[PDB]
Parts: structure tokens; sequence; C-alpha cells
């Protein structure tokens, strides 16, 4: 439907030992869900009590992505051992909404209210918090200048109101940041430390469950890739019940229900048949589907396009396979993947559905790959370092075709590094990420993506010889856009 699970892999890796993840269990997934909900509530109260703002939209989810890049802890989702403690992602996102969040504007009275709301918010901040005398008089002058300019009987237009806000924000920004810096850092630190405590509780409950089940807790051939295997045996399956309401699969575990479309459920059964080797009678299938859906609900609120990751059209994947031999997605999930082989964030549960684990821990010696990472610049930067490390270590055909938003104000360090890479064979611009129909029946597309999508070809010499981005192959890839 929106996938081609018949295409076989051409990724080649060293044979690796089974991973030591604790086997997922709906009882533990439910506890992680209820603690992640409490963690979001701590984040909402900290932003409200310390800065008088709501949490910046999608910032908690983006925090989870950034923390995943550096976390050395034991939970597959929540952080517990991170250097730095202070997330640069969450810090930058909170600071962008201080003193207030800038909302979408369409009319003149909206722009006038937004300009006035910013000015009095900066004044209320100056009047109630510690600030150096230099920063106090600069903000005070700009706020007084704006208030008196609004007091003119001569009324300006909407673009005049907007430009006045852009300049006022330009002048007060540095002083507002120096005022709130210590407080925002404290929010990032406290939410990380609370998460670490939650991780310790989940870990202990999971070890206790396995002990209650009497469950105890390599050669380097080159082989075609294969899903991540677990070394710890699966605990006895639990009672998960399935029924369909119209074309929606409904799975209940002890009265707790998760939902997924019928089309995706049938896709998961196929991936499971192609990827799972420890459940010949599908006795554990429904339990693992429940954990999979719940895990991604905890990660991304629920189960087309958001402010975290874009979707590529199906014909683009077809053209990538036919024109450049692509068989593998570096950033996908069992729910959204196009190929049956992919890298994903949660190998403890995704491995049963074809995951090869996170890409930053994947070491292919050969293969043709596609990558459209989530909209997390910290992950993207680690991605580029991994790309160049892999391309420089192997002389076998290796190719990566990367899709990232064409944003230049300012460009991410990852995009700048890729444009200067010694492996860059070709670069172009394709249409922007847009909503791709899947549901059957939503958040808006990330703002950085609206100008278009940069497509970068990173190949070693063997890969450039085998999958060269010739003019004819580029036109066919461009022809895939409807």
């Amino acid at each position: 439907v929106y996938w081609d699970l018949d295409i076989q892999t051409n990724a080649v890796i060293r044979e690796r030992a089974p991973a030591d993840h604790l086997p997922p269990h709906p009882e533990i997934e439910l506890q992680r869900a209820q603690l992640t909900t409490k963690l979001r509530q701590h984040y909402h109260e900290l932003c409200s009590q310390r800065e008088g703002i709501e949490p910046p939209r999608e910032s908690f989810n983006r925090w989870l992505l950034e923390r995943k890049v550096v976390d050395k802890g034991l939970d597959p989702l929540l952080p517990s051992e991170c250097d730095p403690v202070i997330s640069p992602s969450m810090f930058r996102e909170i600071m962008n909404d201080i003193p207030i969040r800038l909302s979408r504007i369409k009319y003149k009275e909206e722009a006038r209210k937004l300009l006035f709301k910013y000015a009095e918010a900066a004044k209320k901040m100056i009047d109630s918090r510690n600030v150096t005398p230099e920063s106090r008089k600069v903000v005070k002058w700009n706020v007084e200048d704006t208030m008196n300019w609004l007091r003119r009987d001569h009324s300006a237009s909407k673009e005049d109101y907007m430009d006045r806000l852009e300049n006022l924000r330009k002048q007060c920004g540095p002083h507002v940041a120096s005022v709130a810096k210590d407080s925002v850092e404290g929010i990032c630190s406290k939410i990380y430390h609370i998460s670490a405590e939650y991780v310790r509780r989940i870990r202990q409950a999971h070890l206790t469950l396995l002990k209650e089940c009497n469950i105890s807790v390599v050669q380097d051939r080159l082989v075609y890739c294969y899903p991540v295997r677990l070394s710890i045996p699966a605990p006895p399956q639990t009672r998960v019940e399935l029924h369909f309401e119209n074309d929606i699969a409904c799975l209940r575990f002890k009265g707790e229900m998760v939902k997924v479309s019928r089309g995706h459920f049938n896709k998961l059964e196929l991936l499971y048949r192609y990827s799972c080797i420890d459940d010949p009678r599908f006795e554990k299938f429904l339990s693992r589907v429940w954990c999979l859906i719940k895990r991604y609900q905890v990660m991304f609120g629920s189960g087309e396009g958001s402010g975290l990751q874009g979707s590529l059209p199906v014909p683009v994947f077809e053209a990538l396979n036919k024109q450049f031999g692509v068989t593998f997605e570096c950033f996908a999930s069992p729910l959204n993947c196009y190929f049956k082989q992919f890298c994903s964030a949660f190998p403890d549960i995704d491995g049963f559905f074809g995951s090869r684990g996170p890409f930053l821990s994947f070491s292919p010696a050969s293969g043709s790959f596609e990558a459209n990472p989530p909209f997390c610049e910290e992950l993207m930067d680690a991605m580029v370092t991994h790309f160049e490390d892999l391309l420089g270590r192997s002389s076998e055909p290796l190719s990566f075709i990367i899709f990232v938003p064409e944003w230049r104000d300012p460009p991410t360090p990852a995009l700048t590094r890729m444009e200067a890479s010694r492996f860059r064979r070709h670069q172009m611009t394709v249409p922007a990420f847009e909503h791709e129909y899947r549901s059957g029946s939503r958040e808006e597309i990330y703002y950085k993506a609206i100008h278009g999508t940069a497509v970068i070809f990173l190949q070693n010499n063997a890969g450039f010889a085998k999958w060269e981005p010739t003019t004819e192959r580029i036109q066919e890839l461009l022809a895939a856009y409807k």
C-alpha cells in the first residue's frame, strides 16, 4: 500500500551479538507511559511557575530525541545518564518563547496585540526579576518607545506592526536572554533529574517482573543485515485481546486500549512474519503489537506529518530503489517504514518488526541507503559524523541519499558539514515535506521545511561508481513528485 516489503536488503554488516535489552512487556510499557505523562506535567508546571509560559509546542518530544543522542542510561525512551545535563534543544526552544510565544499572525489587530503583548511582557520581566542596570535601561527605553509609538493617533498598517515587533525583539532579545538564562537552565536540569528517577523505578520494576518469571538477566563474518535479536528469553505472554471497529484495530491489555488502522496492523503482521524468529505460533504477537503502539504513542503523542519528521511520497521510494538501488531507511519505524529493513529508535520492541537498531549504532560496510532524519539538529549532526566515518572506513559500494529541510536562517551545522563533505557527489532541491495521506480517518508541518527539501548524495568511490547520480537518474527521481 504505502510500502514494498518484497525488496531485499543490500546492507552488509558484521555479524553481531544479540542485544541485552530487557524484553518489552505491556505492564512495563504502561508504567513508562504513566510516568512520561507525569513528566510532561512537571514540564508544564515548571514553564508556568518559572517563566509564565506554556511549554513550547513539540519541545518535550524534541527533547526526547536530543537526549537519545547522548544518553548512556538503561531506559529505551527516557534519559537518565546524559552529558550535558542541560539539553541545548529544550533550552533553545524555551528561550524562543520568552518573554512570550510569538503566535501566527493574519490581521492588523492581531499584530498590534502581539506587539503590545511582547512589550508589556518585557516590562513585567524587568520590573520583577534581577537584571543588570545596562540591560534594564535598554529594555525600558525600547518598551517605552514602543508604548508611546502605539499611543499615536496616526495608525500604522499590519506590516508596520510586524516590523516593529521584529526590531523590538531584535533589541531586547540579548537582554531578555541574560535575565532568564539561569532559570531556563534550571528547568532543563530538573526535568532531566526527575526523568532519571523515573528510569530507576521502571528498571527495578522490569527486573522484578523477569525475576518473578524465573528469567535470568561471536565471529565477525560479513553478512546481509538482519533485525536486532534479544539475548534474554521472552517472558510468558499476557492477555491482549483484539477486535476491529470499522477499519480500526483495537487492542486491550487489562482495560487499557491502543488503536491502529487496519492497514497498518496487517503491515505489522507481515513485518513480524518476516522478522520475528521466536514466535512460530504468534502467541506473543498481540502483546508485542500493543507494546509497539503504546511506545510510539508515548513518544509522539499518538499514532502523516508533524513538527518532528516529514514523510516522503511513495513514488519517491520507488524511484530511489530503481534508480539508485536503495533498500534501507536510516530513520524509520515499523509503522512508517517503506522497506522491511530499517533503523529505528527502539530495537527492544521494533526488532520483532524488522528494526536493525538506531542508525548511530549501525555499521554497514556496503549498501545503498536513504535517510530523512527527524527535525533534531543534534541528531542530524551526529548523523553526519557517522556518515563520514562509515564512508571512510569501507571501500565497498556505499551510498547515502539524505533528505533534510532547506533552511538557511540559520542553516544547521549538519547541513553545512554535508555541503562541505569530501563524499558529496550531487546536491539538489526537491519539493517541501507535506502531509502524506495514510490514516483513513494532525499537527502542521515544521516551519523549517516550507522552502523545500535539500537532497544530498554521499558516496564513497565504489558507491559513486555503482550508483552514480547521472542526469538520467536524477530526472527520474524528480519525476516521482506528483
